[PDB]
C-alpha cells in the first residue's frame, strides 16, 4: 500500500534526448528515427524575441546553423522545416533507441511525466496535471525548453507536450509535439497571463478514493447527495461541475470501496465547507486534484 | 523557477532490473556485471515465513531452484550465496548495462529515487525520505520487494536501499544493498512496529528558502533568535536539534536569499507556533521535511 506522486520510468525517453545549439542558444531536442524535435525559438536571437517573424528566420537559416549532439556524438544535419512552433532537423542516422511512439494531445486534467533535461542531459523526472487553464506547475530553468512530457502505455511512448516558457506567475506552457500551444500562448517575450484556473473535481475524488483504499477515513459520512446539488457546491467553491461520465470513470474505484461516487460526493462537500480541522488526507493539508483516475487505479488495486 | 519533488531519471537502473523466481514466489532482483541480488526471503515459503532459519533455507537450495528472467531471456544460475539478508545469483552472463555505481548506506534525513518494479518491469518513479525511525514513506504492492532506491552522481549509480517490507502502519523498511536493514526490523513475518518518528528541521528550513527563492515570502519577518532557544521549540513540536553543521550547509541557501539560517529560524518558530492561517507554501498547507539543502540547490540555484 501507500500513494505516491509516481513517474513514469524514463529510460526510453532518455535514449531520445539531445542537445540542439543555433547560434549562442542551446536547448534540448527530442531525437526519434532520423528527426530532432525541438522549439522553433532556439532560432531566435536577443533582440528577434520581442516579436519574431520565424518564417523569415528560418528561411536565412541553413543546415550547417545547426549543432546537434547526442552525447558527444556529434549529429549531421541534412534537412530543416518548421511545424507550428517545434522546428523538425533531419539527421543522417537513425536514433537506434527509437521506441515504439506516438503523438498524443492531452486534455485539461489528465497528467504526464516531465522528463527535464538541461544540455541534451536528462536532470529529474516529475508529474504534471495539465490544468484547466492549459498551464503546468513545473520545475524548469533556462536550458530546459525542448524538454518533453510523456506517459507510458505497453513500452509505447505517447509523447504530449514540449517546454517552451515560464509565464509571469511562475507557471510553465509548451505546445504538443505538433508544434500546437496547450492555452492562448505564443512563443514571444511579451506580456502574457494564464486564464482563471480552477479545480478538477473528478481528480479530487479519485484522491478521496485512494485515501479510503490507503486507511484515511475519517472525512466519510453516512450522507449522500444528488449529483445537480453537489455541482451548486462546485460553482461556489471554483470546482469544476460533475459529470454522468466522471462517476462512470470512478465505478472502479467506487465498487473496490463500496462507496458511490454521490456518496464521496457528500464528503466533499463537508471538506469544502468545514476544513480539515487539523487532520491530512494521504499526507496533504489540502484537497489535492492532480491524480486522475487511472493513476489511483495504478497504484492502489492491489490493495 | 518552480520546485517539484523529482526523481533521478531512471534509465540506469531500468537496464538492471531482473525478475527472480523461486518456488512460487516472485520479485525483482539487481543485475550488476555477473552477479543478481535481491532480497533472500525469495527462498521462504508460506509457512517458513513466521520465523525461517535462513541458513538451513539455503543449504537446501540448488542453482536450478532459482529462475532468473532479464525480459524474455533466461539467465543461467551459476552459484548462490547470502549476505545478511541479500541472496547473491552469480549468472553466466555480465550485464551489458551495468552502469558506474558504488553500494552506499544512507543517513536519516537524507532523500533518494525509488525505482518501483514488478516481475522485473519498472513501473514508477518517485522521491523517499529516510525517516528518523528508518521506515520509509512508499508505495509498495505484494511483488515490488526487490525494487531499489538509489542516487545519481556523474553517472555514477549510488544503490543505497533495496525493498523488503511493509510495517502495520503503512510505511515501508529494507535493506541496504548489503543486506543490513535499516532500523530494528528483521525479514519475517511477526508483528514489528516502527518507533516514534520526528520532523526533519535541517530539511523544513531548506524548503522554507526554496519557498523564498520561489516567491513565498509571506511567512519571513523581521525576527532573529539564537540556535538554544530555537532548540527549545524544536523539542516542543518534535523536531530534530538544529546544529551549527546544518547552519553550515544551509550556508548558501542563506547566501543566495541574503536571510541568515537564525533569521529563517525565527519564521520557523511562528509557524510552529501559529500555523499557516489558511495559507500555502510552495503549494503545501504543511511544513515539508522530505527535501534535503541539496534537492533544493539542484532546483534554485538558477533562480
Ligand atoms: C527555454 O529554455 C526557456 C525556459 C524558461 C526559462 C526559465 N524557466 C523556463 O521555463 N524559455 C524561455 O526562456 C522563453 C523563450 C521565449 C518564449 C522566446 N521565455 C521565457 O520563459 O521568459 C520568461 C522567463 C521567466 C523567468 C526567467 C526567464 C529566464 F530564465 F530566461 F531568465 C525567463
Ligand atoms: C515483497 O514483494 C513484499 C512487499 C510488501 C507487500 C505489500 N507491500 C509491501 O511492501 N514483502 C512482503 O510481503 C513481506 C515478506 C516478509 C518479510 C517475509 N511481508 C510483508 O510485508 O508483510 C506485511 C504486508 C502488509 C500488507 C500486505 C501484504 C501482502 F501484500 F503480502 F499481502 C503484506
Ligand atoms: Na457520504
Ligand atoms: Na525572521
Amino acid at each position: 500500500s501507500g500513494f505516491r506522486k509516481m513517474a513514469f520510468p524514463s529510460g526510453k525517453v532518455e535514449g531520445c534526448m539531445v542537445q540542439v545549439t543555433c547560434g549562442t542558444t542551446t536547448l534540448n531536442g527530442l531525437w526519434l528515427d532520423d528527426v530532432v524535435y525541438c522549439p522553433r525559438h532556439v532560432i531566435c536571437t536577443s533582440e528577434d524575441m520581442l516579436n519574431p517573424n520565424y518564417e523569415d528566420l528560418l528561411i536565412r537559416k541553413s543546415n550547417h546553423n545547426f549543432l546537434v549532439q547526442a552525447g558527444n556524438v556529434q549529429l549531421r544535419v541534412i534537412g530543416h522545416s518548421m511545424q507550428n512552433c517545434v522546428l523538425k532537423l533531419k539527421v543522417d542516422t537513425a536514433n537506434p533507441k527509437t521506441p515504439k511512439y506516438k503523438f498524443v494531445r492531452i486534455q485539461p486534467g489528465q497528467t504526464f511525466s516531465v522528463l527535464a533535461c538541461y544540455n541534451g542531459s536528462p536532470s529529474g523526472v516529475y508529474q504534471c496535471a495539465m490544468r484547466p487553464n492549459f498551464t503546468i506547475k513545473g520545475s524548469f530553468l533556462n536550458g530546459s525548453c525542448g524538454s518533453v512530457g510523456f506517459n507510458i502505455d505497453y513500452d509505447c511512448v505517447s509523447f504530449c507536450y514540449m517546454h517552451h516558457m515560464e509565464l509571469p506567475t511562475g507557471v510553465h506552457a509548451g505546445t504538443d509535439l505538433e508544434g500546437n500551444f496547450y492555452g492562448p500562448f505564443v512563443d514571444r517575450q511579451t506580456a502574457q497571463a494564464a486564464g482563471t484556473d480552477t479545480t478538477i473535481t473528478v481528480n479530487v475524488l479519485a484522491w478521496l478514493y485512494a485515501a479510503v483504499i490507503n486507511g484515511d477515513r475519517w472525512f466519510l459520512n453516512r450522507f449522500t447527495t444528488t449529483l445537480n446539488d453537489f455541482n451548486l457546491v462546485a460553482m461556489k467553491y471554483n470546482y469544476e461541475p460533475l459529470t454522468q461520465d466522471h462517476v462512470d470513470i470512478l465505478g472502479p474505484l467506487s465498487a473496490q470501496t463500496g462507496i458511490a461516487v454521490l456518496d464521496m460526493c457528500a464528503s466533499l462537500k463537508e471538506l469544502l465547507q468545514n476544513g480539515m480541522n487539523g487532520r491530512t488526507i494521504l499526507g496533504s493539508a489540502l484537497l489535492e486534484d492532480e491524480f486522475t483516475p487511472f493513476d489511483v487505479v495504478r497504484q492502489c488495486s492491489g490493495v
